[PDB]
């Protein structure tokens, strides 16, 4: 009731100071953002005293000398018994060190870091020397991802114009901040966004033609989101994509056809600072989109560059007049632009974080996301602004519009039905990092923060920052094991840790032996084990639970749960890990093998199959021809894999009717769920055929894989294709499905090899004729008969289908190339 209350967001660091980005409720109980500066924090050092010395000997020489390096009066320093566990050689297990407090903010040399190895008759090794400063804030003050701040002493007259907050305060020192218990949280303010792009051949330039933004204004996480929830607001902004001049009529088709605002403007520079002025107005604590993180935003950051728009910060929640001075190096881009978006959420669904909640997927574009996780089709339209029909043509622009606007909701839509904010929160409080880097970042990092706190609140010092397949038709039943969980009980089962396992610390190309049963459990196992226990304790309210709305959280909360311990191996198995450690590693691989290989055996002992295998998965040949008997198959396979294994909990996450398998991610099958055809990986140039070849392939496997016998089902093949070689011979099918399309990378005219190219023989058959035809242009074309080339018999589809144009498609090529050549691919086994 006298304290500063704040939900904490996403931070920024500036000036040797933190400012974190959250959330403040008003006396009307609705919330609106706040930053606060943290002033005072401090890097934590310890100074490792040499053989026969001590941590007042260590004082007495460095102290002075730091208080004039840096220009301090008096420095905190005392004596700590810490201990050490990691890959540094010639440190012990335990000793007294000097904790040294030296402030991030010192009026001398702030930018200079004490190195570890500094030169010194007291002390031999000095650590926490390149402390982050949002790291040490977290590890200091327990602060455990996203959550609800207690601030005393919140000074609210120091900060000046500083953010695009509502709320603007400042604390002299990080321990006026604790974290409270309170487990819900404000609602959040999205903004979905959606850019159209133009690729400008002059400067090979990336600029933006539109943008469509749908806010979402009460996203509540504490409850499950309503499918199709509808935007409190959505409006478009567009510019010219060739003159200063849209087509004619433009604004009256667009509130007649299009849903939302439409804003017109002359410029991409008019467009771009009106954008800026609604992020501002709006204040949204989150922005989705489709790969922003990688390729839009990219493109949005530059072009507010390159047109020098003022108010481009507003992407973000501190307010900067200039851009920082190095914008413009590769890598060093991607940490301007995610520093300038700080204080807003990129919440994107098909970055890594994305991707990994929909492996379901295989190319991640929007349209196939928005079919795999809404069971939604949406046919994408390939927009080229290039193209001169959208500066004269109201009704193409009108439409490529529309394109963005559903564009825009359909990101909105999957990434709430994927659950990407909940899950990444709670991945984000499970492992004590930031909510962004947990959106934008891959696992190490939360890897990192998981183990960065487990052992700083110990009393330890953190370092400084396989069975090929079978390939062919199986006709029983093949189950798809979950192994995933393997390493995290081969790390809690043998009692691997840091601390645990005796290792060479010189030699890491040694492998070690895992701990007697008489040594305590360690860390990481012991974190595991914790984790694990609770995910039962989720397990067993659920089985309980009535209200849905509970049951869904605390399937949420399962998933993390699992997720967290499945990443853990990542922490020393990863090479550039912090916590990388050669001989865990090895270890933990080493009795993975063993266990996989002993798994064989097992399933063999039950006269089981062993299709295919990895540390991820193994797949079984149940050899039933029932969903229930192969099912029952399956858990005893289970059952006796944890009677070996009692750490080892593995279950059936794919069931196959049918596999015609190749590799791992190249088959096709029957899933059930309900069965249903799947393909993976022999979809990948679908382009490049016709609609007959694509109707002739599905339709094979379709019979192939059908329960019919082997050979009925073959000899329906064969009756089926003669009969298509008889239809093509006689030009009996529509000229629809022979269609092939083909999109020009480069100009026809600078086209290598182009009389080998259909497309482009096509393409220069246009232009000298008159009509234009450029980079980026989609050629439909059927290759016809009359010795002529392929690509100069090849002519355009509409020119095909006017029958008084006498051309007809050529069998031979058609029957060789389209439909020969991928079925000899379909049954080659």
């Amino acid at each position: 009731t006298d304290t500063f209350q704040m939900f904490w967001l996403d931070y920024c660091e500036v000036n040797n100071t933190l400012i974190l980005f959250g959330k403040v409720k008003l006396k009307d109980d609705n919330c609106v953002s706040a930053m606060v500066q943290i002033n005072g924090l401090c890097r934590e050092l310890f100074f490792l005293p040499r053989e026969g010395k001590t941590p007042t000997d260590i004082h007495e020489e460095i102290i002075p000398l730091l208080m004039d390096k840096y220009g301090l009066d008096n420095i905190r320093a005392k004596p700590q018994k810490m201990k050490y566990s990691f890959e540094l050689p010639d440190i012990p297990s335990e000793s007294d060190y000097l904790k040294v407090l030296l402030p991030y903010q010192t009026p001398k040399s702030s930018r200079d870091t004490i190195p570890s190895d500094l030169s010194s008759d007291t002390f031999y090794h000095v650590f926490g020397g390149n402390s982050n400063i949002f790291e040490s804030f977290v590890i200091q003050n327990r602060i455990m991802g996203p959550c609800w701040l207690d601030i005393k002493g919140a000074d609210f007259n120091s900060i000046r114009n500083a953010s695009h907050c509502a709320v603007e305060v400042s604390v002299d020192k990080p321990q006026n901040i604790t974290p409270t218990t309170t487990k819900t949280m404000p609602n959040l303010r999205c903004l979905s966004l959606s850019i159209q792009t133009l690729m400008n051949p002059k400067e090979n330039k990336q600029e933006i033609v539109s943008i469509t933004l749908s806010a979402y204004r009460n996203i509540s996480l504490d409850s499950p989101i309503p499918e199709n929830i509808k935007p409190d607001d959505l409006c478009t902004l567009v510019r010219p994509p060739q003159s200063t001049s849209f087509p004619l009529g433009l604004a009256a088709l667009a509130k007649q056809k299009l849903p939302g605002r439409v804003r017109l403007f002359n410029n991409e520079k008019a467009m771009l600072s009106c954008f800026c002025a609604m992020l501002k107005v709006e204040d949204p604590d989150v922005i989705i989109g489709h790969r922003l993180q990688n390729v839009y935003l990219d493109v949005l950051a530059h072009r507010m560059h390159d047109l020098n728009i003022p108010t481009f910060s507003s992407i973000g929640r501190r307010l900067r007049r200039t851009w920082p001075e190095k914008f413009g190096n590769s890598n060093m881009n991607h940490f301007f632009i995610s520093d300038i978006c700080s204080g807003r959420l990129i919440c994107d669904i098909a970055n890594e974080m994305g991707q990994s909640l929909t492996p379901k997927c295989q190319s991640w574009d929007l349209s196939e996301m928005y079919q795999v996780t809404c069971e939604k089709e949406h046919k994408p339209l390939d927009i080229d602004y290039q193209n001169p029909q959208y500066q004269n043509d109201v009704n193409s622009m009108t439409m490529a519009l529309q394109e963005n606007i559903t564009n825009c909701m359909i990101s909105a839509e999957v990434s709430y039905r994927i659950q990407l904010l909940t899950l990444t929160k709670q991945l984000t409080n499970l492992a004590g990092n930031a909510w962004a880097q947990t959106l934008g970042g891959t696992r190490a990092g939360r890897n990192e923060y998981i183990l960065l706190h487990e052992f700083s609140r110990n009393g330890f010092i953190v370092p400084d920052k396989v069975f090929e397949p079978e390939k062919g038709l199986h006709k029983n039943y093949v189950l798809v094991m979950d192994f995933n969980s393997l390493y995290p009980s081969i790390i809690q089962e043998f009692n691997i840790c840091f601390t645990t396992v005796d290792r060479n610390k010189e030699d890491i190309d040694e492998l070690p032996s895992v701990p007697p049963s008489e040594v305590d459990q360690g860390v990481l196992p012991r974190l595991l084990a914790n984790l694990v226990d609770r995910r039962r304790e989720v397990k067993k309210v659920m089985k309980t639970e009535t209200d849905p709305h509970k049951r869904v959280q605390c399937d949420i909360r399962q998933q993390a749960l699992k997720l967290t311990a499945n990443s853990m191996y990542g922490c020393l198995g990863y090479v550039n890990s912090r916590f990388y450690a050669k001989p865990l590693a090895m270890l933990v691989t080493n009795k993975g093998r063993e266990i996989l290989m002993n798994t064989r055996q097992l399933a063999e002992s039950m006269n089981l199959l062993v299709v295919y295998g990895d540390t991820d998965s193994v797949m079984i040949d149940t050899g039933c021809d029932n969903y229930a008997d192969a099912i029952k198959i399956g858990l005893g396979f289970k059952r006796l894999v944890n009677e070996r294994y009692r750490l080892l909990e593995i279950d059936i996450d794919n069931v196959f009717k049918k596999l015609l398998l190749h590799a791992k991610k190249k088959y096709a099958a029957l899933t059930v769920n309900t069965t249903v055809l799947e393909v993976k990986g022999l979809d990948m140039k679908r382009r490049e055929f016709c609609p007959l070849s694509r109707d002739v392939s599905i339709h094979v496997l379709n019979t192939i894989l059908s329960d019919k016998d082997p050979e009925e089902a073959l000899q329906e093949v064969y009756d089926y294709l003669e009969d298509i070689r008889i239809k093509v011979e006689t030009n009996n099918i529509r000229i629809d499905k022979y269609k092939i399309n083909m999109k020009l990378s480069k100009d026809p005219k600078a086209y290598p090899g182009g009389k080998n190219m259909p497309a482009v023989q096509v393409a220069l058959r246009m232009r000298k004729a008159g009509r234009v035809v450029k980079a980026g242009s989609v050629i439909t074309f059927v290759i016809t008969k009359q010795a002529l080339s392929v690509a100069e018999r090849a002519h355009a589809l509409n020119e095909v289908m006017i029958k008084s144009n006498n051309l007809i498609p050529d069998p031979q090529y058609y029957l060789e190339k389209q439909i020969f050549a991928p079925v000899e691919r379909l049954l080659e086994r």
